[PDB]
């Protein structure tokens, strides 16, 4: 699993 | 903004 | 089970 | 926004 | 089961 | 917006 | 079963 | 905006 | 399944 | 499964 | 923000 | 079990 | 901030 | 900002 | 068990 | 497991 | 700050 | 700021 | 386990 | 500031 947020 | 879920 | 919230 | 449930 | 909301 | 349920 | 709303 | 669900 | 919205 | 939102 | 539960 | 909050 | 519990 | 969970 | 708070 | 926040 | 308990 | 938990 | 905060 | 726990 990968959960990512690039902001 | 980049949001992702990979499973 | 995978639960996620990304904001 | 991403809201997810994989079950 | 896969549930998702993307907005 | 995308709302989805795959079951 | 596949349910989706795209708007 | 790009929204996608792939399963 | 693919559900997508490009806007 | 991949759920993504690029905004 | 990312809130996740992998179980 | 993996629980995480990232903000 | 990161709050995590791996169990 | 970069947030990620990899498991 | 691993519990952590990083701020 | 890797949980990271680069800000 | 880091507060951790590895048990 | 860089916060990480690796386990 | 590695828990780190570089600030 | 650098804080780390390695175990």
């Amino acid at each position: 699993t990968i959960a990512a947020l690039l902001s």
